[PDB]
């Protein structure tokens, strides 16, 4: 009939054009790296759904104590090979495409979320997903955007003691 997730309480992976409304399900494992499923869905076009830990808090921080966010200005240009260039700040590999299918647990560096708290990689800026600033949502009449802050994802542990 119907399904369920497995454990609760993630950062939610949603867009206002994106149409994304997937979330974080992460399954702690026990072999390597990660086994989690961080992976969004209901999408259609190619617009993304969140970015690599590129954040200071999930929506709790205006701009002020380092902004922190991706690189480089708005450079809005985006040339496979022009006499301008242009470089952003590195892309997701979730731009739909697959439903947003797109689960990481192949390899990893130090992702211990299966030491027993979810997610223990704090570093700086834990695990943090926004999901704005891009899109591409090649409509520009009803109300798309191609960059703009709507949602968010960003849940950094934060630890801290003498």
């Amino acid at each position: 009939v119907v399904e369920t997730s497995a454990f609760g309480h993630h950062v939610q992976l949603v867009n206002r054009e994106g149409k994304a409304v997937g979330f974080i399900e992460i399954k702690e494992s026990d072999d390597e790296g990660l086994d989690i499923h961080i992976s969004a869905n209901s999408l259609r076009p190619g617009a993304s759904l969140g970015f690599h830990i590129y954040e200071k808090g999930s929506c709790v921080r205006p701009d002020f104590e380092s902004a922190g966010g991706p690189f480089n200005p708005l450079n809005k240009e985006h040339g496979f090979n022009n006499p301008m260039g242009h470089h952003a700040g590195d892309l997701p590999n979730l731009e739909v495409g697959a439903d947003g299918k797109v689960d990481v647990i192949m390899n990893a560096p130090d992702t211990s979320l299966k030491k027993g708290s979810k997610l223990n990689i704090l570093d700086e800026d834990g695990s943090a997903f926004i999901i704005h600033e891009q899109a591409d949502d090649y409509l520009t009449n009803p109300s798309g955007n191609s960059g703009a802050r709507i949602v968010c994802g960003a849940l950094l542990g934060n630890n801290e003691k003498q």
